[PDB]
């Protein structure tokens, strides 16, 4: 009876060395929006806001940096043809760092202005208790999916973004980001946790594991990584 499965061992590893790999890409670009708060803070005035937001730290890191006040107003590098309606305080990355009170990202959305999947790394500005506005920073998705994906496998298996609560937030099927896990997989569905799960994609038979991303302090992200079953016991010796 050979059935060792270090299978299993294999997944939950790959699974918390890809966490580890988006929580350390992550480092630096929470770290450079965190900064940019900072300086914010102590002066954001419109030419001081306008040159703060043009280094070009900022311009090879994010899609739009940008900074959006309390009383609306609104600055943005590199300029862009935004809806006549923009309002910052009524976008998603305006309440995501509020309502987290803290550096936080959010999910995946379509941008208003190029029309493609963008996260935003969106941390509050603050001057010492009342904010003024918050800070935010987008990074397109397919450059995450490369992160998430950069741990190469035999063909047999992909890694993929999901929330606590199921969310798939990227995913290297462009059409399946932002469905649920259960509306993936209809017949019953696996679920993040320790264990191990089994379901079926389009003909195919996948196993499915989930470490979580530690360090994004409140939120509850997972690596998921699907691989196919038989494919997945290449044997050796
Ligand atoms: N032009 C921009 O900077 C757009 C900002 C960001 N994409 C948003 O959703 O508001």
């Amino acid at each position: 009876a050979s059935i060792r499965e270090d299978l299993e061992d294999y997944l939950h590893e790959m699974g918390e060395i890809t966490a580890s790999n988006v929580q350390n890409w992550l480092s630096g670009r929470i770290l450079l929006i965190e900064n940019l708060a900072q300086t914010l803070a102590r002066d954001h005035s419109p030419e001081t806001t306008q040159a703060l937001l043009e280094q070009p730290l900022l311009g090879s890191t994010f899609l739009f940096t940008y900074l959006g006040q309390t009383d609306g107003t609104y600055t943005a590098r590199p300029t862009s043809d935004l809806p006549a309606d923009y309002d910052p305080r009524r976008r998603p990355w305006y309440n995501a760092a509020t309502s987290a009170g803290q550096t936080t990202l959010t999910e995946p959305y379509m941008e208003p202005a190029i029309h493609e999947l963008v996260l935003t790394i969106a941390s509050p500005a603050r001057q010492g208790g009342q904010p003024f506005g918050v800070v935010g920073g987008d990074l397109s998705l397919q450059t995450v999916v490369k992160i998430i994906n950069s741990l190469d496998f035999g063909g047999m298996g992909y890694a993929f973004l999901v929330s606590g609560d199921g969310k798939i937030l990227v995913h290297p099927d462009k059409d399946q980001v932002m469905k649920s896990l259960s509306d993936v997989y209809p017949r019953n569905t696996p679920k993040i946790g320790s264990g191990f799960s089994e379901a079926e994609l389009h003909g195919n038979t996948r196993i499915l594991s989930f470490s979580p991303v530690k360090g994004l302090s409140g939120l509850d992200w997972y690596i998921g990584i699907s691989v196919d079953k038989d494919k997945a016991y290449a044997m050796l010796t």
